[PDB]
């Protein structure tokens, strides 16, 4: 087994609605889930999950559609992936401020 | 063979690390995603420049897919070091359609 590396993507550091891109990669066995938190809150539409494809390891990508006043200001984005048993997390925020 | 019907340029866009997004035992590494959207007909190429040059390595640019005029969609994924990135080095996502040229370019600095 191994567990998926989770890294996000975020717009540029100067300036952009886009997304943000959350990428499970390096995981073995397939069955894994992808969804987001925002400011520590389910986010319950405005998401899409690719299809899982071969790097043997997978990976899969999810994106969030974002406002950028939203992350200009701050808000915190949260992407959750559950994998075999074990949930991660990783949060992202604008650098710029 | 089928013609294609209509003539839309690319939409390109870079997704970035964040600020803690370099990972693994040193010298780190990270990404970069270019996405290039909206367009027909399907061919396209990718390119990555670092300050200019033409990246030879280190890229994986996906099959062309689909997203009323069909359109399309194309995602690369480019290795990046922290130390270039922290250097403050210009990453270019070049996108050819159609003889046409479309550049995204990202770094670093606020």
């Amino acid at each position: 087994e191994m567990n998926p590396n989770v890294n996000v993507f975020v717009p540029p550091r100067d300036g952009f609605k886009s997304k943000l891109i959350c990428e499970a990669t390096n995981f073995t066995p397939k069955p894994i889930t992808v969804s987001w938190l925002k400011d520590g809150k389910l986010v319950e539409s405005g998401f899409t999950t690719d299809p899982v494809t071969i790097e043997q390891t997978y990976k899969v990508i999810s994106t969030l559609t974002i406002s950028e006043i939203d992350w200009l200001n701050l808000n915190v984005y949260t992407c959750r992936v559950d994998h075999r048993g074990l949930t991660f997390l990783k949060n992202v925020s604008s650098t710029c401020a």
